[PDB]
């Protein structure tokens, strides 16, 4: 506690666990936010800076080896550089003795004492404190209970599903009672007839049994994928209508992966806490004969269930853990086949194909490792529950033959108490094997469920730019001060030689992010209060990256605006300079394009972008380097696109090509993350400030 | 028709199976490989080809609507278009009535109407058709008698497992008629001491039975995962050394889901053939003596066995069809999840997020359709063996009744049979489930095979090319023609407009392949008798597509050469230029970099390849247009790469940017897959020819 999802998040693991013994259990996606979580982990200013965001006084300070401090605040965060991965941060809660206990994020809580330790640390600390506010935790909401909500409308189904179990469990028991008039009375007294019927009507009773399994089973199936796919369709929908900054923070593997993980665990919570109430009923039923059958022999039965549960139970927490384990490994072996066949032809080059082979050898043999250790703890379990089950077995035969022979009961009895056990002890079993199922539904539940608590959005002409600051990250911000002012219908330039923040600005005008501190303004009005839908279909963003859906061409370049003129379209094809390459397709229009296939070019596919840009019909056109993704067809592309905006919509170019954004109107300069001066070429190049700087260092040779 | 492995080859499944049916057994891999099989598909002209290179006499020509000839030549191809993907091909061996019968290559032979054919077919047609030579194709060798070669250094293992086994079952029996014991003497004839005795041994008995399945389970585990291990370790080696166009040819996703699932499920045959020597033996015995025990109800449990068998192996065939459906299926909604989640941005800007919502949903929803589909099948299957088996029971326990009252047996010796049932149908019960397992583990065995086959390579100064052609795939080739000439220790250039040839000249210059026409010339021999090991050496390459595999820097940029010297370690960093951003790291030279991770931007990894390319000291030099892809980093390190030059060895420039490449000594210029002229940018530029008018394009 508090265990990571992912390997993103840590020291967002590490602030939660701490905040949760401090008295605060929140969200570990909201810190993720706070503590700006990125790709490449949490950094040390983001856990202070969400420290005191929460309002606690917190020091981060670098380390001696061996500090051992005697008034040493508890607890502490040290960063561990040589731990498999990167982002991994370490909880320090207890140094006694000649022992650092290291109270690990990853669900784990080691002793690798101070000779491990200083072995494996950064010495990066991080001391944390209490500021007033909040001094609260309650804000993690149960999800399951809006899950449960889910399992509310098919009340009429699992109610069918629960008297077909009551049922066929009757039944169960009415054809277990057969081998007792078997034994006792068929055979002792050799009825022929008798026999013949009573086993006919007992084998009718089977077959009732099955016929209602049959629908039993098919009921439960149809119940548990719909709460599958409605689940899947929310979480699906909810980050669809989610905002930037998350998807950014975190990988398509995360969300892909958790998304289905989390959906199936939470339906085999639903369908088990559909097992609970049937099972239980069924257990106290049996239960209950089998203590009128016989009261020894039941708690003897009572004795063989406690054994099981105590093995089960004592067995469930490490098998968890060699399953992540093997989740974890196996994984990295993957992931570095992948990264290995995706630079077979640099590593062919080398000539060190040995190596990576090797590599993978290791790979192969750790996952080989874990597998094993997985697997013993699996056998062990079975050895011992079966070692249980089968003593069980032999004792309730052998006492049986004593209260038999006793006088106390019949063979007969005994063989129909045989077959009762299999009515007590299957309900039990099944309901003391449902812990685990929920523990790791719980984990589940909560990985669904707060990125279904994260808001979205909303809530939470002339083109001017007024004191505007912006940082993507909780770093150093990448755009300080801004000023700036763009006339309507001209063509303008965007320069600077950090094209993270050249397409920065423009990003941050289609909204996707907003200001740190003032606000941004066009044609008059902030951008704060106009409507994000229009944003996105007015103004058109041609990528440096383009990026194709797989699917018809013909329906690749019209998302967004359905029903679109062909003649509208078109012209943009034609005018995209690609409609050459869009007419020599074999299936025209309609032919299928799937992952940049069958045969797609880089300089088609931009082309095809800026046909996209076309037919959304921009009043604002904002273009990336996109040119330099192939240089002369664009050049073509490029004059024949210029050619058609007629200067009749607002066009802003980011580009680094000085030559290419001299003919330009209008030119901006970005230093240092400050806009220094605006201007021409020729006025820039007179002004002798930085530009004619640039233009000497430019014609430097 | 012959099921496809994977997606790429699915013509080459066809002309196996008209091959196969024809007498002509070949490895598909080989097929693929004749067909062109490209990540694209394979080409109808690639299908043309592959007959010929078989030997067949076939015209491929294009076809009507309901021409309903007579005599149309059987069989044949013809290609369907719709409608779910576009690399469908399948094949035509019986077209009759009405009822036009298609061979589908997804393991399939339906009898689709040509109302619905009709609705969804190109029409597209090739007449297949025995031309001279050879036919023959004995080539197909079972490869699990290679696979079963594994298990002879495990044969001590083996004899292990199956000793214990057969221990365990003896005692099994033993423990099995303690029943009889308990109802026909210590019940009945009432004696306390002998059963508080008798009941402890059997006890024992159960407790050795359990410490002998402990050791035994361990073993065949340990058995499995070795298995794995070496198979998975064998195609993976040789995978790496396979020559490119494979690698071409097929995805990643293809040769690594075929490497981890292909293996295991072939590891899961040799375990396989444990339960078929154990269980063989174990039933017999267990056989016998329930004959022995009572005839009717041997014969009896004979027919249950039957009935189980019956219905199991009636089940097998459409259980795996609608595995594969799930597969494919499952497979299209993650394909469609991933791609909707690359494109977020794009897909916020066009505001179609319902769109591709609905569509994912649609995908999910015909997901849920294939999954219910085999969970039906899987529910019918439990329900009618568990008919069989409960039946078996109630009816084995009756007429066992009426034995016991006819007088052939007691009621403790029912009990004894009862109970000694289960160690003569389990065994047979797993012998006969192993089969369809077994048929998995064959295709499997053929899906890792086919790329074990493939064979490796070897077999299969100034620098001049001479007529020399080269095409990647059967498709309009990258090069017709290409004449050149290089100077030994000079800086020299390469321009065109197609950036694809550019690199494909260097590609091939690094002879990663073979001129099909012609040959290529390095210093007075041709590349295809120089050693590929020093063409590997002494030729680095700087590529648009800069490659970190994941780990440290210091071993990351030293790959290829080992027990290099960190000076010149720090002195290619210092070249590099990078070697400042380098020393900013946290952890110096040795900062994991998993994967490319964590913080690494594209200047500083254009120039980590430069490095690399730096270490190796090439004695020819390729150099992609690595600055045309990062602008700023460029200018500065391009005065520092020109200044690092030296003029020591050869250094080749592939670039578009016409104004930055004339500095270098001379230049070649490529149009159209064809050599123009060979020269400085004075004389090309003033000749007025064609690179003029580019230069007028410059502007």
């Amino acid at each position: 506690c508090v265990r990571q999802y992912d390997l993103t998040d840590c020291g967002a693991a590490c602030l939660s666990s701490i905040a949760q013994y401090y008295g605060l259990k929140m969200s570990l996606a909201k810190i993720r936010e706070m503590t700006g979580t990125d790709t490449q982990g949490t950094n040390a200013y983001g856990l202070i800076h969400a420290a005191k965001q929460l309002g606690f006084s917190a020091k981060g300070v670098k380390a001696s080896k061996e500090d051992l401090l005697k008034d040493f605040r508890l607890p502490a965060i040290a960063n561990v550089i040589v731990d498999n991965r990167l982002a991994h941060f370490v909880v320090i809660y207890s140094i006694k003795n000649r022992i650092i206990t290291v109270a690990d994020p990853g669900k784990g809580i080691v002793r690798y004492s101070m000779d491990d330790f200083c072995s494996i640390w950064t010495g990066g600390l991080v001391l944390l404190e209490p500021g007033e506010a909040f001094q609260k935790g309650d804000y993690t909401q149960n999800m399951m209970v809006k899950f449960a909500g889910f399992l509310k409308p098919l009340k009429k189904t699992v109610l069918c599903i629960f008297l077909a179990s009551l049922l066929y469990t009757a039944l169960g028991i009415a054809g277990s009672f057969y081998i007792k008039f078997l034994f006792d009375d068929l055979i002792k007294f050799e009825k022929l007839n008798d026999l013949h019927i009573i086993s006919a009507g007992f084998a009718v009773i089977f077959l009732l049994q099955i016929f209602l399994n049959y629908y039993r089973s098919i009921l439960v199936t149809k119940l548990g994928m719909s709460i599958d796919k409605s689940i899947m369709m929310e979480y699906y929908s909810h980050v669809l209508k989610l905002p930037m900054n998350f998807f950014n923070s975190r990988k398509v593997g995360e969300i892909i992966s958790r998304f289905m993980d989390a959906s199936k665990i939470r339906q085999a919570i639903s369908g088990a806490t559909l097992t609970i109430m049937i099972d239980t009923i069924m257990a106290v039923i049996g239960g209950i004969l089998l203590y009128i059958q016989n009261s020894s022999l039941f708690f003897i039965s009572f004795i063989i269930i406690l054994l099981y549960g105590i093995i089960v139970t004592v067995f469930n927490k490490p098998i968890q853990n060699a399953n992540r384990q093997i989740m974890e490994d196996n994984a990295k072996l993957t992931s570095a086949l992948v990264e290995s066949v995706k630079g077979i032809e640099t590593i062919k080059s080398f000539g060190a194909e040995e190596q990576t082979e090797k590599s993978t050898r290791d790979k192969i043999e750790t996952v080989m490792k874990s597998s094993f250790k997985e697997g013993m703890l699996y056998i062990n379990l079975s050895s011992l529950t079966g070692i249980v089950a089968g003593l069980g077995g032999i004792v309730i035969l052998w006492a049986g033959a004593y209260n038999v022979i006793k006088g106390n009961m019949s063979g007969g009895q005994l063989l129909a108490f045989n077959a009762l056990l299999a009515y007590f002890l299957t309900p039990v079993k099944n309901l003391i094997d449902l812990q685990p199922l929920i523990q790791t539904a719980v984990v589940a539940s909560n990985r669904l469920g707060e990125i279904l608590e994260l808001a979205t959005e909303k809530e939470l002409g002339d083109i001017e730019f007024r004191n505007v600051d912006f940082r993507y990250g909780l770093r150093k911000p990448v755009l300080k001060n801004i000023n700036l002012t763009i006339p309507k219908g001209k063509t303008v330039a965007i320069v600077g030689e950090s094209g993270s923040g050249k397409t920065t600005l423009a990003k941050l005008l289609m909204n996707f992010y907003s200001p740190e501190k003032g606000d941004i303004l066009i044609n008059g009005h902030s951008i704060k209060n106009i409507s994000l839908e229009l944003i996105r279909k007015k103004i058109a963003f041609v990528s440096q990256d383009v990026f194709i859906f797989s699917g018809t061409v013909k329906e690749n370049l019209c998302l967004g605006n359905e029903n679109v003129d062909m003649d509208e379209i078109i012209k943009a094809a034609k005018m995209a300079n690609a409609h050459d390459f869009i007419e020599k397709l074999p299936l025209k229009y309609d032919t299928f394009l799937n992952e940049s296939g069958a045969n797609l070019s880089e300089g088609q596919k931009q082309r095809l972008a800026i046909a996209r840009a076309l037919l959304k019909k921009p009043d604002i056109l904002i273009l990336d380097e996109a040119t330099s993704n192939l240089d002369s067809i664009t050049e073509n592309h490029i004059k024949d696109a210029i050619y058609g905006l007629e200067d009749d919509v607002t066009v802003i170019i980011i580009a680094h090509r000085l030559s290419t954004i001299v003919n330009c109107d209008k030119i901006y300069l970005l230093k240092d993350g400050e806009i220094v001066e605006s201007g021409s070429h020729t006025e820039l190049i007179a002004l002798k400030g930085c530009y004619f700087k640039m233009w000497k260092q430019t014609e430097n040779t």
